[PDB]
């Protein structure tokens, strides 16, 4: 099976979610960087964005 | 089996991402609701939160 952090956050007015700082560092993501958003099985997959 | 939406958003100061309103409605998510966050393969999986 796959292990997940299992951490939940409250949805703000715009419907946005925050990545834990531990994942900000491990994912190599910083302010002004670009994120790409995926949709599968009613779940959202977010990953670093590679320009095309 | 399914293709992702392929939509990208800019990261704000806190490192947060926004779900498209089309997904807010399909996912049944609203302000003050709880989201659970997963981590796998360097990708983040967010889904509705159903506490035990």
């Amino acid at each position: 099976f796959m292990k997940s952090t299992g951490i939940v956050r409250k949805v703000d007015e715009l419907g946005r979610v925050v990545i834990p700082i531990e994942l900000r560092r491990t994912l190599g993501i910083a302010e002004k960087d670009a994120l790409e958003i995926y949709v599968d099985d009613e779940k959202i997959i977010l990953k670093k964005y590679k320009p095309n």
